């Protein structure tokens, strides 16, 4: 399987041949969330998490409540069956009994290499369902389902401050941001602690500006190495880039990733890990040029560590 291509591994994150070897047979072009979300799970890795005598039965209870099912004709019997359903409790923010938060955050502990060494596979592939595995990434870190309410991820944004914001059409952190002092302060009905904390979270949410520039538009030759250089702003220069999560209990220093391709042939020609810690930034980017025709292109800035935070450029190119 690995004629895979080198230069399109972005990161340097590592786990077990037995697992790297494991992945890489269970993963396709295909994968879904689900499949990438019941693969990681069967990490070797995740072997030093606890299972005792009665969990197995307990969790088949939890999982009345959670939207994913295990797959059908596959033993519950192992770690992995505990792996795949308290990651979705995480992420539907269930209350779990102290013991399955225990064993939680053991698992949370693996989950930040693992998902990279799937990204990495998938894009090695040329595959664009590296993607797919990226929206999972940013699960990962927020403990929010990519299906809810993006304001979620603002520490005590509860129930009742969502449907306020709904009333008034407030959608996006950008939204909340922009708010007046008197309807802020309206809609936010926190405590002092509480407020400092939103105030944290909001002003570390990344705000970014995407530009490309292309050699000799339109007077490319197919097959030959043609380089591209993408340019990311921010509005100040970054005091640092510690991420700010209520839900996932370990240190994350916030990264993105550069990605090219073209989504009617589910390719990825180009991929690159960065962090942007400075007000303005550039990179090269280098792939094989495709077939003569009209080909729509797509480059994506991805995010690792928030949700909604990712910008997107489609342009146009003519293969002679």
């Amino acid at each position: 399987i690995s004629t895979l291509s080198n230069g399109l591994i972005a990161s340097h994150y590592g786990v077990s041949f037995f697992t790297i070897q494991s992945f890489v047979s269970s993963l396709s072009n295909t994968s879904t969330l689900k499949n990438m979300l019941y693969v990681l799970s069967t990490a070797v890795e995740f072997e030093s998490v606890p299972l005792r005598k009665g969990d197995r039965a307990l969790l088949v209870k939890l999982s009345k409540r959670l939207p994913l099912r295990f797959p059908e004709h596959t033993s519950s019997g192992s770690v992995s069956f505990k792996v795949f359903l308290l990651l979705q409790a995480y992420f539907s923010r269930l209350e779990l009994p102290v013991d399955f938060q225990n064993d939680l955050k053991d698992i949370l502990e693996k989950v930040v290499p693992l998902i990279n060494v799937v990204v990495d596979i998938l894009s090695a592939n040329g595959y664009l369902n590296a993607t797919t595995a990226m929206d999972l990434a940013q699960m990962l870190i927020q403990g929010v389902w990519d299906v809810d309410n993006p304001l979620r991820q603002i520490p005590h944004f509860n129930n009742k401050i969502l449907e306020k914001c709904k009333e008034i059409n407030v959608e996006t952190v950008y939204d909340i941001m922009a708010l007046e002092d008197e309807e802020r302060d309206e809609i936010l009905t926190l405590t002092d602690s509480q407020l400092a904390q939103v105030a944290a979270f909001v002003n570390n949410y990344p705000n970014v500006e995407l530009t490309y520039s292309l050699n000799n538009s339109d007077s490319l030759i197919s097959g030959v190495k043609q380089k591209i250089t993408i340019q990311l702003t921010r509005d100040v220069e970054p005091e640092n880039l510690q991420v700010t999560s209520e839900k996932y209990p370990f240190d994350k220093l916030e990264s993105w990733w550069l990605v090219l391709g073209e989504v009617s042939k589910k390719e990825l020609y180009a991929i690159k890990k960065v962090t942007l810690n400075k007000e303005t930034q550039q990179y090269e980017l280098e792939f094989d040029t495709p077939t003569s025709g009209k080909h729509n292109l797509t480059i994506w800035c991805v995010c690792d560590s928030y949700l909604d935070a990712d910008k997107e450029l489609s342009f146009e190119i003519n293969v002679k």
